[PDB]
């Protein structure tokens, strides 16, 4: 629908998140000009071409299709520029990433939270499987946090749909390629399923025990196990290298080794053997059930 958000009545608040191929921002929709309307945050590309346009649209088809409380909400599309552009309208979340808000808000997060939010991911995890949408983006930075009690992923820019006989899906296209969260099956095969979808998440769940202590991430952590020395290909070398032989990112500080154990299942090499976003799902709410109280 062209009319249910016009370019017009689409008002600048905030510039929220940009990169090199995409933006969002904070506006709010004001139909009827008397300062009111609801806020809403706006995806538009940067350097777009036509075959990103083309992806921007089938990333919007896919957004569109899911309604979970733990994925970001669509709203609908403006195509503004007289209609000859497609700009993606979705709910606004009003503290930012988790990648910000675990640094920014440490005085309300503890380890109770940090298992909420793990198991709120997983379940909007869940659900993208059963779509059969592999999102090869996990990660903190494209986790949305509406409040202290709930946070959404927030991003599909790299999401796939599996083919409808196969179980991966084969990247022919690389560009951009977050390594630091990659299956070695996907650095060395450019392969994505469901599988690597949790091993990624393995990393993000590192990611939220670390607290994003800078020195902690896991580009950097990678980093120093790879040596800081190195450059270009020589880093993805050594990285395929030292995941294949059981290299991993190290125990959070003070992170139970029940949370590592889970972390460490999610980085098994052997495809078939990672859990599913259910068993994981499960097993974090039996954890936070099997507490006093
Ligand atoms: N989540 C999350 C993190 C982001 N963010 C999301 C809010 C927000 N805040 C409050 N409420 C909200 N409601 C809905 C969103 C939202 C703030 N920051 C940063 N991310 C954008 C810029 C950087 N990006 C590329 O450069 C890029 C790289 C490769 N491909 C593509 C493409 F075009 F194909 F998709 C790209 F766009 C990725 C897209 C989304």
């Amino acid at each position: 629908d062209p009319t249910q958000f016009e370019e017009r009545h689409l008002k600048f608040l905030q510039q929220l998140g940009k990169g090199n191929f995409g933006s969002v921002e904070m506006c709010r929709y004001d139909p009827l000009q008397d300062n009111t309307g609801e806020v809403v945050a706006v995806k538009k590309l940067q350097h777009s071409t036509e075959e990103h346009l083309r992806d921007f649209e089938r990333e919007i088809e896919i957004l569109k299709s899911l309604q979970h409380d733990n994925i970001v909400k669509y709203k609908g599309v403006c195509y503004s520029a007289g209609r000859r552009n497609l700009k993606l309208i979705m709910e606004y979340l009003p503290y930012g990433s988790l990648r910000d808000y675990l640094q920014k808000h440490k005085e309300r997060i503890d380890h109770i939270k940090l298992l909420q939010y793990t198991s709120q991911i997983c379940k909007g995890m869940e659900y993208l499987g059963t779509k059969r949408y592999i999102h090869r983006d996990l990660a903190t930075r494209n986790i949305l946090v509406e409040n202290e009690n709930r946070v959404k992923i927030g991003d599909f820019g790299l999401t796939k749909v599996l083919p409808q006989d196969k179980e991966y899906y084969k990247v022919k296209e690389p560009g951009e390629s977050p390594i630091f969260w990659y299956a070695p099956e996907s650095l060395t095969e450019s392969k994505f399923s469901v599988a690597s979808d949790v091993w990624s998440f393995g990393v993000v769940l590192y990611e939220l025990f670390t607290y994003i202590e800078k020195s902690k991430s896991p580009p950097a952590e990678f980093m120093r196990m790879i040596g800081n020395d190195k450059q270009g290909q020589m880093i993805v070398f050594h990285l395929i290298e030292l995941l294949k032989n059981n290299g991993r990112l190290p125990r959070p500080d003070g992170c139970p080794d029940e949370i590592y154990m889970i972390m460490t299942e999610c980085w098994n090499n052997n495809v078939n053997q990672r859990p599913s976003f259910r068993d994981l799902a499960l097993r974090v709410d039996q954890i936070r059930d099997n507490m006093a109280g």
